[PDB]
């Protein structure tokens, strides 16, 4: 079998991308989140706490006649950026893309915190990192890549991110017609559950490639690219005008700049994330003081390819036996 979805960015930065996903009997269709570094698919429910819940779609498992609670399963994640969400389980049979798993865990949300609430456009999240990080307690669940993947044709899936406009998940198969030259793979370790990775250096606009080891996680459910702070610096000390305000939270550049490109090593091949992919505009309503798409990760513990980078590039995660990723130009 395969699968494949458009994802649409949220709004007009692509600070997320949605991805339809059709839960239940009849289907009951939400836009999901779609995580690379995460392993929970976790929704907005008729269970959620009504005063937290502002527009987005819920699930309802008593209009779906295939849900069937998880008797004693309970859930609760905390993310990289301080939101959370918790509550309990249902198995139902989950579609995305005409893909279909029957008796997914989907983790009914009874609590989600401020910034969830806040955003409208995410119904939820679908986690696609490894199931050991899965939070279903006492016993653990399979993410919906690891339950379909005995069925697809291959042990894969596809992410094809959009700079702004949509793009597409794949599942089971790679679409040899959605990127140029040739997928460099590259060797994973799952030992901290996600797709982490190294890549071989960086280079800033125009400049000489700097060949370093460069350790990190590709997370479509990051925004940002967050590396090493003398990565970071050496990429803003080529825009005039680029600080790091510490009020703001990071790096900020006049809006009046022309940004350089940034180029990460995947073995012996280059991507290219072009400078406007770094542009995240306004730092308020108005402001000529722009918000930078590369920050640092000195305070995260661990490097990020999130969309910024993934989105220069088409992604294969290959979850076969011994996880690889693959990158290609597009």
């Amino acid at each position: 079998s395969t699968g494949s979805a458009t994802t649409t960015p949220i709004d007009s930065l692509d600070d997320a991308y949605i991805t339809p996903v059709q839960i239940g009997t009849p289907a009951q269709t939400l836009n999901l989140d779609f995580d690379t570094g995460s392993s929970d698919l976790w929704v907005f429910s008729s269970e959620t706490t009504a005063s937290e819940v502002d527009g987005q779609t819920i699930y309802t498992p008593s209009k779906s006649t295939t849900a069937k609670l998880l008797s004693g399963a309970t859930w609760s994640i905390s993310y990289g950026d301080g939101s959370s969400s918790s509550g309990d389980v249902y198995t139902d049979t989950v579609s995305v893309g005409g893909l279909t798993v029957t008796g997914q865990a989907v983790e009914s949300a009874k609590k989600v915190s401020s910034s969830f609430t806040e955003d409208s456009t995410i119904d939820g999240l679908l986690g696609l990192a490894f199931s050991t990080l899965n939070t279903v307690s006492p016993t653990q669940q399979k993410t919906f890549f690891d339950n379909a993947k005995a069925s697809l044709d291959s042990p894969v899936f596809t992410a094809d991110l959009g700079y702004h406009a949509p793009g597409t998940y794949n599942f089971g198969f790679i679409d040899t017609t959605a990127y140029t030259g040739s997928i460099t793979y590259t060797a994973v370790s799952t030992k901290q559950g996600f797709w982490e990775w190294t890549s071989t250096g960086y280079a800033v606009g125009s400049g000489t490639f700097k060949s370093t080891s460069i350790d990190g996680i590709a997370d479509t459910g990051t925004t940002l690219l967050y590396l090493p702070a003398t990565v970071v610096s050496a990429y803003w000390a080529q825009v005039s005008g680029a600080k790091s305000s510490s009020s703001v939270g990071g790096y900020v550049f006049p809006c009046s700049a022309t940004l350089p490109s940034f180029t990460f090593g995947v073995g012996s091949a280059r991507i290219v994330i072009p400078g406007d992919y770094i542009d995240f505009g306004p730092i308020s309503t108005g402001s000529s003081s722009c918000f930078g798409g590369i920050q640092s990760s000195a305070g995260i513990g661990i490097n990020i390819f999130g969309d910024v980078a993934l989105k220069a590039a088409f992604v294969v995660f290959n979850g076969a036996t011994t996880p690889t990723l693959g990158f290609a130009s597009k």
